[PDB]
C-alpha cells in the first residue's frame, strides 16, 4: 500500500507521525494537513543522496494546503534513489515538522 504520515499531533504541537518514514525506489507516500495549516511539502535539494533538481521536480508540490485532512500523494519515481531524502514545513519550521523518506538500496 501507500504510507502516510499525518502531521499534527492533536493535544501537543506539530511534529509529522512518525517523524522519519521508510519507502521502497517508487512506492507512494500521502501526505496531508491536520488542524493548524497551511502545511508545505517539498524536499530540498541539498538534503539528498543525490543533490539534483530532477526527481524532485515530479515529487515536491506548491500551494498551500487548502485541504483538510489531505495535501498531496507524491507518487514517488522508480527513480527514487536509495538512502534518505528530507521534506519539511515552510510554516512550521518551529515544530521539528521535519521528516524524511528511507528508500533502503
Ligand atoms: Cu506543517
Amino acid at each position: 500500500e501507500t504510507y502516510t504520515v499525518k502531521l499534527g499531533s492533536d493535544k501537543g504541537l506539530l511534529v509529522f507521525e512518525p517523524a522519519k518514514l521508510t519507502i521502497k525506489p517508487g512506492d507512494t507516500v500521502e501526505f496531508l494537513n491536520n488542524k493548524v495549516p497551511p502545511h508545505n511539502v517539498v524536499f530540498d535539494a541539498a538534503l539528498n543522496p543525490a543533490k539534483s533538481a530532477d526527481l524532485a521536480k515530479s515529487l515536491s508540490h506548491k500551494q498551500l494546503l487548502m485541504s483538510p485532512g489531505q495535501s498531496t500523494s507524491t507518487t514517488f519515481p522508480a527513480d527514487a534513489p536509495a538512502g534518505e531524502y528530507t521534506f519539511y514545513c515552510e510554516p512550521h519550521r518551529g515544530a521539528g515538522m521535519v521528516g524524511k523518506i528511507t528508500v533502503a538500496g
